[PDB]
């Protein structure tokens, strides 16, 4: 078992009718078929769940690349920092942001996320799809 294990991604959104989350311990190829849905203009935070099993780590970073077909990538990096080993998973949350809005904001976006560090370790790399819709349903 590696020292850092990424376990889950959650979109924290007070107005969502239900939990928006994905298990990151499973088959990564199957995560693409699981699309998660955000109402346009919704306020959200990205929450990354992870475990540190053996040794203090430093310089943890969450990197999130968002692709719409035919458009330059929308890139964001977030410093996560230093964490020591413990049985319970940790939770890191990005600052609050707003999903885009308007009919032209709707559609599917293809994300690729990286949980890494200062030593450029590939703790996890994974793809997931986001659908922006006019309504939650
Ligand atoms: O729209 C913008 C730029 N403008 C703003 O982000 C404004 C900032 C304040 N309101 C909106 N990027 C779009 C974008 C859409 C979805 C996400 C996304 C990713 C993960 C989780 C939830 C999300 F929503 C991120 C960015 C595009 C990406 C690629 C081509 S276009």
């Amino acid at each position: 078992a590696p020292n850092v294990v990424v376990t889950r991604l959650t979109l924290v959104c007070e107005s969502a009718p239900g939990p928006i989350t994905m298990d990151l311990t499973g088959d990564l190829e199957a995560l693409k078929k699981e699309t998660i849905v955000l109402k346009e203009g919704s306020e959200y935070r990205v929450k990354i769940h992870f475990k540190v099993n053996r040794d203090i780590v430093s310089g943890l970073k969450y990197v999130q690349h968002t692709y719409r077909t035919g458009v330059k990538v929308d890139k964001a990096t977030f410093m996560v920092g230093s964490y020591g080993p413990r049985p319970e998973e940790y939770e890191f949350l990005t600052p609050v942001e707003e999903a885009p809005k308007g009919m032209l904001a709707r559609g599917t976006y293809h994300n690729k996320s990286f949980f890494t560090d200062d030593d450029k370790q590939d703790h996890l790399s994974w793809e997931w799809n986001l659908s922006i819709k006019k309504e939650w349903t």
